[PDB]
């Protein structure tokens, strides 16, 4: 297609606290205390309490948006698998990479993975976006 | 008594993503894509105006399933997102999902999660899995 290409990648870390699961909460209407009350959480097996599965998630959007393809790009379709919980207060890692590219359209597929402090697999599945 | 979870229960919700609600979604994800923001350059696009982030779209979902359908203690599996039409900041969507499948192997149900824009269009589309309360 353009300067974009297959094996591209582009991350960002990001350590997302109480505050800010809280303000996420009440965009998404998910107010479970699993993932804001530390006296609840206590009492599951997770112990502590962990960040949303979507709030992860929306870190696809900003690598997608404001680094590859960047601005401009329009999200077309995004898969997820949740495998591991992440703890509120924990960082985590989230990349993308080109995967492939339409010849026909201006379209482009890449892998959406977000690691745990550990590096552990959170997070996975696929974008498919329009080009810039 | 209890209510079991059954193959077309379904539940939905209606809001409004403000300037102010798409600015912390932004803030939140790290996507200051201009396509949410800037009205300038929103209108050289075929949109012509500022849209929600389709992220945040979907985000409803996760509201939905875990007060409401299948509820309280519910664990995200997985969740497939098609982006199909776009919102205008500011206008109202209905976030809607229905369960389609009840697995007996395993306490896991699946749904079908639709956002609809204000004029009764699909914008979003896909499916959750998730693990029983």
């Amino acid at each position: 297609a353009q300067s974009l290409e297959v094996g591209q990648k582009a991350r960002l870390s990001k350590r997302f606290g109480a505050a800010e699961v809280a303000a996420f909460a009440a965009l998404s209407e998910d107010f479970n205390p699993l993932h804001l009350d530390p006296a609840f959480a206590a009492t599951t097996a997770f112990e502590r309490p962990i960040v949303h599965g979507m709030l992860l998630a929306s870190l696809f959007s900003g690598l997608l948006g404001q680094q590859l393809p960047g601005k401009g790009s329009i999200y077309l379709g995004q898969s997820l698998s949740f495998k591991l919980p992440v703890f509120v207060g924990d960082e985590v890692t989230a990349e993308v990479e080109v995967t492939a590219l339409r010849e026909d359209k201006p379209i482009a597929t890449l892998t959406t993975r977000i690691f745990t402090q550990g590096g552990a697999l959170a997070v996975t599945g696929e974008a498919v976006v329009k080009l810039p």
